[PDB]
């Protein structure tokens, strides 16, 4: 009942994407996005999911590009769409700067699996959307910020005029 | 700063978690668990290790289900939802009393439901994401007169041909 199709990216070593099964009917849908058994093995050793965290946010909001060294991302959309970005920020790759880009939604419910070293991103297509991740990261008592339209990048975006701040959305 | 913790004042177990959230104009931000904040309140270093989701339509009910060995963790991430947690456990004082949350953005009350308890949600909004995490059975009817609910619907939709 509960499976996962896991599946390595083409692209970006490391970066997994994991796409759950769902039953659905007309009152609507049930889907497990994570199991420790299947998901957690796929960290490096003894590192597990600790933190769930959400994000809701307007139309054309664009959140990102973040990462840093030690923080394991899972993320998805669970209402509306998104456009979905994973960056390869680790110096020494040979896709250095390189991304890869998911459109997700709820008949493309990919959750991708952003590792160490990777910047994360997300674009709102629909009227608003709901972001969900786990984090998972050695040592906890205790980093990078790209722009999202970075020319180093490049990454085709939707949209040229994102909304970025508070002060972006009282114009529309 | 990541912030979160009541125990319920009529059934023992069950506790009322809500974060903090950062909240502008473009939407909001806020973290539903942490294991550090909520893994110590289950039992004896048992942890939660599932995560689902269930979108559902407006006048949508769920429940009531359970078990004695599930506790689970469970709030609404978009829309409105009325949450009923049921004390099922039948030599506890408060047998068949229940809880309910009216749980939507501006109220984000997160309910532990501890192992036999029943859990049930109805969706007040057009339609309603539900979040819940589970740690490791019964079901009860929705309008049960000994529970004695007080929903906000007297016709909800309980199966695929009520719609
Ligand atoms: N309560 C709570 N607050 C949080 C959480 N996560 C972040 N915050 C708080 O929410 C505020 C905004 O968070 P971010 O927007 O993630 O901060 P940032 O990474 O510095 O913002 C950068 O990216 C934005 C686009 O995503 C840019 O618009 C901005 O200029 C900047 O470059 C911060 O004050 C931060 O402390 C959480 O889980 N819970
Ligand atoms: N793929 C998948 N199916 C599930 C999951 N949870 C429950 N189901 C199935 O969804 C169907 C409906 O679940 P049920 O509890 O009977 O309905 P409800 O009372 O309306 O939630 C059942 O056939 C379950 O086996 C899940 O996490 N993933």
């Amino acid at each position: 009942a509960i499976e996962f199709n896991i599946q390595e990216s083409k692209i970006l070593k490391g970066v997994y994407i994991i796409t759950p099964n769902k039953f659905r009917d007309l009152r609507g849908e049930i889907w497990t996005a994570f199991t420790s058994k299947a998901v957690d093995k796929l960290l490096p050793n003894g590192l597990k999911f600790i933190h769930d965290k959400f994000i809701h946010s307007k139309h054309n909001v664009i959140r990102g590009i973040h990462g840093d060294v030690k923080t394991y991302k899972l993320a998805t959309c669970v209402y509306g769409e998104i456009h979905q970005v994973v960056v390869d920020c680790r110096k020494d790759s040979p896709t250095y700067l390189k991304y890869e880009k998911f459109i997700i939604n709820q008949d493309n419910q990919q959750i991708i699996l952003v590792p160490a070293g990777f910047g994360n991103a997300h674009y709102v297509t629909s009227e608003s959307a709901v972001y969900y991740y786990k984090c998972a990261y050695k040592g906890d008592y205790v980093q990078f910020t790209y722009a999202w339209n970075d020319e180093r990048i490049g990454i085709d975006w939707p949209t040229n005029s994102p909304i970025l701040s508070e002060r972006d959305i009282l114009a529309t």
